[PDB]
């Protein structure tokens, strides 16, 4: 399959990556706490439903939210905005919260099952969001042996989710508050700039956005 991309509702941050997120790719974003992480992953959730003229995939959205950050009205918010229907665009998206780590794990399989569902209506999942990737295994898997267990455990979860992203031609976004290795296979870098913007670097030039009504525009 041919990959798809997904505009982030910003053109300087589209242009960074080369055109918007990628299906058959992990995206994270990383960044310090108020980064705009989980707004970027909400502008994501409705710009994925645009055609693809308007650069979305007419695809549904399924989140994974680990520390109850999912706002169901600013999807709202950012469908109205944008001229879609905010309760459309709204059901459109699967909604879980993770408990921890492990159910975090059997999420992320458990996700395959209503992929396949969708795989051949005309919304089929294109965006699976975990948000956040890796609060659970900071907090559980601690001192001393902890970096090797978390690592391999983050290392299966990862592979996990890139069999879907390539299986079934999704873009699986993520996030993380931040020498540790990572899987990822687009690593962004986002921290506050002056005058309220975001500024977003890829790691291994930089992209300026807001954060507005509708969602992250320039």
């Amino acid at each position: 399959a041919t990959i798809g991309r997904i505009s982030t509702g910003s053109k300087s941050l589209d242009k960074l990556l080369g055109g918007g997120i990628e299906t058959q790719a992990i995206t994270e974003v990383f960044g310090e706490f108020g980064s705009g992480k989980t707004q970027l992953a909400h502008t994501l959730a409705v710009m994925v439903q645009l055609p693809p003229e308007e650069g979305g995939l007419n695809g549904s959205v399924m989140w994974i939210d680990t520390e109850n950050t999912f706002r169901p009205e600013r999807i709202r918010e950012i469908a109205q905005n944008r001229g879609l229907d905010p309760d459309e665009v709204l059901k459109h998206i699967a909604y879980a919260r993770a408990f921890n780590s492990n159910h975090q794990m059997l999420l992320v399989q458990q996700a395959e099952d209503m992929i396949k569902e969708l795989l051949n209506t005309d919304r089929p999942v294109k965006l699976l969001i975990v948000d956040s990737l890796t609060s659970h295994f900071r907090s559980e898997y601690i001192g001393r042996g902890a970096l090797a267990e978390r690592q391999q455990k983050l290392a299966k979860h990862l592979a996990d989710l890139h069999r879907l992203a390539n299986l079934y031609d999704i873009a699986v976004f993520v996030t993380n508050q931040v020498i540790l290795a990572h899987s990822a296979t687009l690593r962004v870098y986002l921290r506050k700039g002056k005058g309220g913007k975001r500024i977003a670097r890829l790691i291994d030039g930089e992209a300026v956005f807001s954060i507005t009504e509708k969602g992250i525009e320039d």
